[PDB]
């Protein structure tokens, strides 16, 4: 409950900035919503409190934490437990809203991400409307190829998201190269199945 | 309100650091005067406060406040959004008093500046009083170059810019090639406005 | 006194981020109990305090909180005292549960440890059990060849534990040559001992 | 004043960690008598009110505290004003207290000092008793050479000193070479009055 505390002290910081800036209403409106989904009136330092504990504790928790997140998605379900292991200690949590470009073609990428709640589209020039839900990642590959983002990826509803940075990315595939292959062959299906072709 | 609150403590800090280091009437005077004009009598930490929520947010209220900026300013004005973005996601606020050297003739450079408001005077060897006023850049030719200050610049007003780094100026000129002949040809001809030649 | 008041106000705070993720008893169990060992009731920023001295000062010190360490470790008790110092320097603190996995066979490796109390058990492929305890190190091997764990390691019982990150491990055996002929002999042994080969 | 009270509650804190170690009482009285002198009853985050400011005041600022430093030293009083200032924006002072080991002939090292106010000692195998006072610098030959510590540094007295960290010796010194063959120029007399020959 003392994090219930610095919310409202918090998104009262939040209030007199945008009242310096001059915010218009809708925009003041849309980062209340955002805050409201992306604490949910509760503030307090994750991270912190995990620096505190060993390796040991810490895998336990990530793990527990991120369970139902592994368990419904064919990559991790189906790997090696410490390959998991590494990837969920590097994963940091986001919030995008409905119409967010959460990916530009076009873009250098330096991330990635995996999709806990919600539902997010995959555009082009004129690819229709391709949807990834619940257990789905994008974002890929662009990283792997290190060339630039092919493809756009729209936030349909409100998105509830894990995001892996480039060197984050590499550090755990340097460690597990078997599954750089996994990563390869599904974007070589994604690039097929859109029409695309990279060196 | 909170902020017009620590304002006046850390002011007193400043009091005292000056107190214990004995600095001279009109040294305190500047350093209190640029005080004024720097925080206004308010102070908050706006980095902290966009930490807290997502790029997309981010983007829609930097395009917002630097708003005036990229209108007045035609190479921001005549180019990619998103190039513009990039752009300003990774400037910082200064302020200089009249008579200051902003940049010296010789010296090694790692920044570059935007004029938000105020005038200032490029000098040469004898090049005469060459002004640049809101919506102008400078300091753009030494980063390019990789060698030295071709030129000082001393502010003639109360100057508000907003400078960015070396590596910041790279890594999104890394992304926008296109962006770089923009800033390449400006540069040699304000070298041949002066009579200037580089490798 | 001031931290066996920060103690209870942290474990506080970690209680209140089990129940935010619903963590199970024996889960919950395990953390408190670690907590209880790591710190025993008290919280205090050791390295914070450090800072505010000098290297002299900073050196007897470190000297002689470790001086049992140092006099029970062949290694260190025959060396260089200066070695010794440099590496003291760089040790952080560490406490492992009975039953936990300090080290797993396979994995990368950016550790090695020094055993100050406890007693540790070295497991291979039907290698038996083999205890190192106090006054002994291991995760070397690793480090130098800079492949991969060449066994696993578990705490028997409270382990508490100093270990040296890769890049100070490093560091320090750049400037004493002499000292990295003294780890790769033992470590040669060591594989020598379980039937083992490398590069 | 807030700093005199910090200083109370900081030496608080010290007071508490040596009794939590034990530290001999020689040892705690030696630790005491360092704090006295390194800080003298008060504490304030000098760093943290110099980055609220701009380059020009910092600039003016620790020309002005530095005044004695510069006018007393052969190296920074015949040179440019400019080396000067960057060379004064990356010195950190330290206190040493009499019969430390400042530099141990043997050691790799990373910084070099400016003696403000006190007596230091020059050691070799036999070389007798070289003394460097205010204005005096000592700990650059190693940084050249970048190999190892050329003879040893003993404070005779308590020693008042600014330090000089390798990576800053190095960016100033790649932009004024002019400054780095005076260095080099006084190193060779060092070691050629020593008896002593380099790379
Ligand atoms: N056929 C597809 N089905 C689902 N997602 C895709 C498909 N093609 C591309 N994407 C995603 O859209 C992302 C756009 O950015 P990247 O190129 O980094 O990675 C791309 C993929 O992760
Ligand atoms: N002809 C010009 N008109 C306006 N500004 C200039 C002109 N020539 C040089 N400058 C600016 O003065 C700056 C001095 O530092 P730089 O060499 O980094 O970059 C230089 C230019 O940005
Ligand atoms: N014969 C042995 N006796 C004791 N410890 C060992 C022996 N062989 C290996 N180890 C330790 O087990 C560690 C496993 O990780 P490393 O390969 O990094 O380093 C290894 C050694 O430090
Ligand atoms: N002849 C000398 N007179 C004064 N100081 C010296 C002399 N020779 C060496 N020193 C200092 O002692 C220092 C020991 O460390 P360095 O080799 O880094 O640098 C050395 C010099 O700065």
């Amino acid at each position: 409950d003392s994090s219930r505390r610095q919310y409202q002290e918090k998104y009262k910081q939040v209030e007199q900035y945008m009242s310096f800036h001059k915010l218009p209403a809708d925009m003041r409106q849309k980062i209340h919503d955002y805050y409201e989904h992306r604490y949910q009136g509760k503030i307090f330092d994750e991270e912190n409190i995990l620096s505190e504990l060993n390796d040991p504790l810490r895998e336990e928790i990530v793990n527990f934490n991120c369970r139902k997140l592994v368990a419904t998605m064919p990559l991790f379900a189906n790997a090696d437990p410490n390959f998991v292991t590494a990837m969920l200690s590097k994963l940091r949590f986001e919030v995008f809203q409905p119409g967010d470009y959460i990916i530009r073609e076009g873009a250098v990428g330096k991330k990635m991400y995996f999709i806990q709640h919600g539902v997010a589209g995959v555009i082009t020039k004129s690819s229709k409307e391709m949807k990834l839900t619940d257990g789905s990642y994008f974002g890929e590959i662009c990283l792997l190829t290190k060339g630039r983002r092919t493809a756009s990826v729209r936030a349909d509803t409100y998105c509830r998201l894990y995001s892996l940075s480039v060197d984050n990315f590499n550090e755990v595939l340097e460690e597990y190269p078997m599954m750089r292959r996994a990563f390869e062959t599904v974007a070589i299906d994604r690039l097929d199945r859109i029409g695309k072709k990279n060196s």
